[PDB]
């Protein structure tokens, strides 16, 4: 704060400030699906009789 | 989901969608009527006298 250095005595010295750092480095993600080509033989739930 | 597959591990294969049905005629209805031309002589409760 300041405290109460009286006029007599130098008094103490700060520490400045500072000095924080952290790494978040990879993330990832991938939804690889497949397409089954013996599907399409089968009629879909669409596509009207 | 596709959570977080690293890339050197590719990933796994997911299997899609479908399906679903319901069966229901068609229903039906008739109302016949008739004329029978020969009521029609007598005076209806319309048509004042």
């Amino acid at each position: 704060m300041a405290l109460y250095v009286s006029p007599i005595v130098s008094g103490e010295v700060i520490r400045s400030r500072g000095g924080s750092t952290s790494e978040f480095t990879p993330g990832y993600v991938k939804p690889k699906h497949e397409v089954n080509p013996q599907m399409t033989l089968r009629r879909l739930p669409d596509e009207d009789p």
